[PDB]
């Protein structure tokens, strides 16, 4: 068992990470995704995540989260307050997302950890000889 | 800002990501893009960049790319060899785009380590408060 996966954006992000993700690990891939549009609003997210969540259950879930501070990433936050096995990590690029979609980690606070060190160790400039 | 921006992906991802940047930050926020797709392989995301690379010529130039060691982060390095005052940072993430977008920074390798430190500031671990 493995934690539940979930990519939440502004608008089709998260979605495009994902078919992305599949390019390099195919089917592996496979999280849900929440993409709020400008109609949505805070509500609007609020019930796309909750529907999500209601689904799934008391389950261990990871959101990855486009970006702290964010009306999706803040939606996420607060949903940590039903769910207690929900954990969410902002500032999601593709080898956070190849890396979740991979990884054997059981536990859902080992994997946030892991795929933060992931994420940030991805971002580097590319120097040059 | 200075620099002209690219963001390179595979798929669309980069496209999305320049398109949520505009709704945050407003019409202002412009970059070329590179969509890799499954067709594309190394010469068509190659003949992809040099069309963007060419029309604009030998100005300071980053690309954003998806993630290190891939084909569109590949072929951004290699026109690093031909465009002397192109950069390159990988691991895009929506901070980063935001930056760089309203950046006033002119100077490239300036830019470049100012978004390396955003995107990796960007990512990190979320928790409500607990103060009840």
């Amino acid at each position: 068992m493995k934690p539940k996966l979930i990519l939440m954006s502004h608008g089709r992000m998260a979605e495009e990470t994902l078919a992305s993700t599949q390019m390099i690990v195919g089917e592996l891939a496979d999280a849900a995704i929440v993409s709020m549009t400008a109609e949505d609003g805070l509500s609007g997210t609020q019930a796309k995540l909750a529907a999500i969540l209601k689904e799934a259950g008391n389950v261990p879930t990871l959101v990855l989260a486009d970006l702290k501070g964010g009306t999706p990433c803040n939606v996420a936050m607060m949903a940590m307050g039903t769910y207690p096995q929900l954990r969410v990590v902002a500032g999601l690029n593709l080898a956070m997302a190849i890396e979740a979609a991979v990884s054997p980690v059981e536990n859902v606070d080992e994997l946030a950890a892991y795929l933060t060190q992931i994420g940030q160790s991805a971002v580097t400039t590319i120097d040059l000889p």
